[PDB]
RNA sequence: ACUGAAACUGUAGUAGAACCAAUCGGGGUCGUCAAUA
């Protein structure tokens, strides 16, 4: 196939990860209003990341001292204007299909997510 | 078309009586952390 798209690039962050991801934008799309309820909870589970490892980043280490050969997400190192969820930001959204609509859960930064 | 003189704003009077630097708190203890293949 041929697609145009984003690489959703994060860092190493774990042991086993091999690949980055990339979203086809070549191809079918759908978009959901974005509730502030939404923003909010983008920003509180974000400020989570970034304030739960602030003192292990500040010390210098490169990723989580419980893996190895892992460095920080991009998420937990961005800078706070990850924190807002601003035009084009790329995210993976949770979703369930009910009554036949596309209900957005949650956005999460990462596949398996805090 | 002769300046009045002489005369302590002084004497007596406690910035004091009452008032708690005090009330509460085991030097204690378990599961998290990272995301993909």
């Amino acid at each position: 196939e041929q697609f145009e798209g984003f690489v959703y690039k994060t860092n190493k962050n774990i042991g086993n990860k091999h690949d980055e991801r990339v979203f086809i934008i070549d191809r079918e799309s759908i978009e959901i209003p974005l509730s502030r309820d939404l923003r909010r909870k983008w920003r509180e589970l974000i400020t989570s990341y970034q304030e739960i490892h602030k003192k292990e980043v500040d010390r210098g280490d490169t990723g989580p001292s419980a893996v190895n050969g892992a460095v920080w997400s991009r998420q937990i190192i961005a800078d706070e204007s990850e924190r807002n969820l601003s035009d084009g930001t790329l995210c993976y959204a949770h979703v369930k299909k009910e009554d036949g609509q596309y209900k957005i859960l949650n956005l999460y930064p990462v596949m398996i997510t805090r």
